[PDB]
């Protein structure tokens, strides 16, 4: 078995190996890739995602959100606080303030170690979920906005032709933004570029191991537990490094600098947060390998997991039993 401890693991296509993503993404399961739930891939150098970043300031964040924390340091949840329009140079200019701006550090770790203790002082403002791209359309190797639909692969492996889309979705972040443990819908990959500016620090649980991660959670939010039986599926739960160790739970670390991809594998659970100003551009993808997962994903149905259109299908097809259950959740 390849992989067997489930580390990250890190790529550098050539860029040959980088015209065909599918066969890209196998060739990295063939190497025991998906055991650690997450891995990097470093583009090969001729490679770029576009020419330039200098004309994206009138993008419009048209709602910012602002994440207040409630907890402890160490496990906390996070709400999202809905604030007025402003444009990508607006909220550059904001990141950048005294209030917002990354503090002075050593090296990542030191990083960490203050976000770890500081996050729930603060309620940094996220721009998330922004439909868009930032890929130019001649780049023809792993552009985002290109990928083959998730509503095609099902289509290709199950016979069944169904309606949605499946586009990207750019984030803008700043210092001390935080993505809350979860999984993606229907337990899919997703694929992550950081187009420019500070990092990202992720942390991942691999995949054979996520129920451990589940059953911690039950314990520590045990209100939120008890209100829904997938409520990570809600995205506003965070557990530090140093509990996930204290309660022997699996899990490893990387950061993601600018110019790099993470791809996340199904049923890999995820969280981390942004060092300074930065924009990602992320979306789902599927392969054969994931259809099985998508047949037994949790589902939220209390009502707050609310989710795209497209969900609709994969739920109907995938698992008819829990559809009517799942869809009064989203109505
Ligand atoms: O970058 C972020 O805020 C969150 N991204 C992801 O969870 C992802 O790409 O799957
Ligand atoms: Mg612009
Ligand atoms: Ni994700
Ligand atoms: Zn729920």
């Amino acid at each position: 078995a390849q992989n067997p401890n489930c580390n990250i693991m890190i790529f550098h296509p050539t860029k040959e190996e980088f015209n065909d993503f599918d066969k890209y993404i196998a060739y990295m399961e063939s190497q025991g890739a998906h055991r650690a739930g997450l891995a990097k891939i470093i583009p090969p150098k001729e490679w770029k995602a576009r020419e330039t970043y200098d004309n994206i300031s009138e993008i419009l964040i048209a709602t910012p959100l602002q994440q207040v924390a409630s907890g402890r340091a160490g496990v906390f949840t996070q709400y999202h606080k809905k604030k007025k329009a402003m444009t990508v140079g607006e909220y550059r200019h904001l990141a950048n303030s005294k209030k917002y701006q990354t503090p002075p550090h050593q090296n990542f770790e030191d990083l960490e170690r203050k976000y770890w203790k500081n996050r729930i002082y603060n309620s940094p403002i996220y721009g998330a979920d922004i439909s868009g791209s930032l890929f130019d359309e001649n780049t023809k190797q792993w552009n985002l906005g290109h990928l083959g639909t998730i509503q095609d692969l099902l289509e290709k492996e199950c016979g069944v032709v169904i309606e949605g889309v499946n586009t990207p979705y750019l984030y803008f972040g700043m210092w001390k933004t935080t993505f809350a443990w979860h999984t993606e819908d229907m337990d899919l990959y997703s694929i992550n570029y950081l187009h420019l500016g500070e990092p990202k620090t992720w942390y991942v649980v691999p995949p054979e191991h996520g129920q451990r991660l589940e059953r911690l959670a039950r314990e520590l939010f045990p209100g939120s537990s008890r209100g829904c039986g997938a409520f990570l599926r809600h995205k506003v739960a965070l557990i530090s490094p140093t509990v996930l160790k204290e309660n022997g739970i699996p899990f490893n670390r990387i950061t993601q600098e600018a110019g790099e991809f993470m791809v996340t594998f199904p049923y890999g659970y995820h969280a981390g947060f942004n060092h300074g100003f930065n924009c990602a551009e992320a979306i789902n993808f599927a392969t054969p390998r994931w259809i099985d997962y998508g047949k037994m994903a949790s589902q939220c149905s209390c009502g707050e997991a609310r989710v795209t259109f497209s969900m609709d299908a994969f739920v109907r097809i995938l698992q008819p039993e829990r559809y009517d259950l799942w869809k009064r959740g989203q109505d």
